[PDB]
């Protein structure tokens, strides 16, 4: 799992606690607080970050949340994301040039979200089979993880089991499907189906969350992430945004 | 209709598309710079290396006498040679997963329409260039050194193809990989054996001013797009080098 690797948390604290480039703002603070407004007739007291790799969104999330769950699949995003919420700082690689690296401090207490982190509980967990205990949440909030799936029909045809009435599934994703993450036949958009006919992924949502959740809105959110001191992933995510029906 | 692959239709894209992010189109960039760097040589013959599908060449071709591009991928060369010869090609952009938006590209539809005809392209290694490609005025190769597996063998011997007074510009983001250079062909990006870190900028100066002055460095930002919605954003630093 690449997930798993050293340089993926070095990767991923750099992207949520680092500086923001070429004028994009950090990723899980815009999607936090666009959740926390398209929420905001909702009791707020229970809210899961699906996929929360170190966590920023999860720490953002409870300034407004009683409770937050911050669930990955990677043990080595939940220890970074741990080790910051009870140690206070963790460390971590930034690339440069070549093999070169730049070791960098995220410091909790440097951040707005130092008066709510002890609302949030990290844990290892699959997506695509959550256990029992994470339920009855407000808000689930799965940014840019169904095109990281296996199978991601096991998450989306189940979650509104895991949302109160009322509750809010907020999504995002750039639909960059690739075999390595999910064999194509489970792609949700994406491709040519046997018919012809080219399916995009938010119709291919629509027709999965349709049967429990109305589409409330949808819009686009940059996002850039660091490679290397010159190279960049400069990407434009859909957030949708669905209402448990 | 001419019909460009994938690898050649994102260079395609990137060279002949629209701007993205509000960058500036990189190829048009790069020999803009150029020829604002060379402005008091005399303007006979550039060379563009690795010009893959050519954009830079046509762009060159609007100051200089002769443009040759040259290229290792023939496939590169025959878009550019076919977009010159016909006035037009045609490539799959890439969307969501595996779906494609087709687009052609039309010669008239650009400012270098006026030159083309001065641009010859070749198939051909940096690290092994025919005799024959000699005696330029600008040698330019940009985001070519760090995709050679051995740079230094282009890069030493690349003066005695640069008249007097002549010029070197390169560009690189210096991305070392060991998947195209071996590492103790890397020019920079390292940590040496005495535990200091090696610039690229550096190294290249080790090698190059043997024969060159160092004249001006800027960084030159491109945007090359994947898909619909994911997109490389990279700074390049381009160095510029006079021939002693
Ligand atoms: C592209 S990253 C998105 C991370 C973060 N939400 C963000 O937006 O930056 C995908 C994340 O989903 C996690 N992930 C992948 N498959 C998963 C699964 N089956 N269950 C839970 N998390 C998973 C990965 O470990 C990674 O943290
Ligand atoms: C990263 S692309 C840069 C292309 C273009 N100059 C630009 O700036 O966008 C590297 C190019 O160099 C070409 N190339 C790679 N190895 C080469 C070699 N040994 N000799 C000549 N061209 C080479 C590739 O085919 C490709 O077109």
């Amino acid at each position: 799992n690449i997930y798993e690797t050293d340089e993926s948390v070095s990767q991923y604290c750099d992207f949520q606690y680092g500086e923001d480039c070429f004028g994009v703002l950090n990723f899980a603070l815009a999607c936090a607080t666009k959740a926390i407004g398209y929420t905001k007739e909702t009791p707020k007291n229970r809210a899961l970050d699906l996929g929360c790799a170190t966590g920023r969104a999860s720490f953002e999330l409870a300034r407004s949340y009683k409770h937050v769950d911050g669930v990955d699949y990677s043990q080595a995003f939940v220890d970074a994301a741990t080790e910051l919420q009870k140690n206070g700082c963790i460390g971590y690689s930034q690339n440069g040039e070549g093999e070169l690296k730049n070791y960098k401090v995220i410091d909790r207490e440097g951040y707005a979200f130092r008066d709510s982190f002890t609302k949030v509980e990290f844990f290892q967990g699959d997506a695509c089979n959550l256990t029992p205990q994470f339920k009855e949440y407000d808000l689930i909030m799965a940014t840019n993880l169904i095109d990281r799936l296996y199978e991601p029909r096991l998450f989306l045809e189940n979650i509104h089991k895991r949302i109160n009435e009322k509750g809010y599934l907020i999504l995002t994703s750039p639909y960059t499907w690739r075999e390595e993450y999910t064999a194509k036949k489970f792609w949700i958009g994406g491709y040519v189906d046997e018919n012809g006919k080219e399916v995009s992924t938010l119709e291919g949502l629509k027709e999965i969350l349709e049967i429990h959740f109305e589409l409330v809105a949808t819009e686009d959110i940059p996002f850039v992430i660091r490679e290397t001191s010159r190279k960049f992933q400069h990407t434009i995510s859909q957030m949708s945004v669905w209402k448990v029906i």
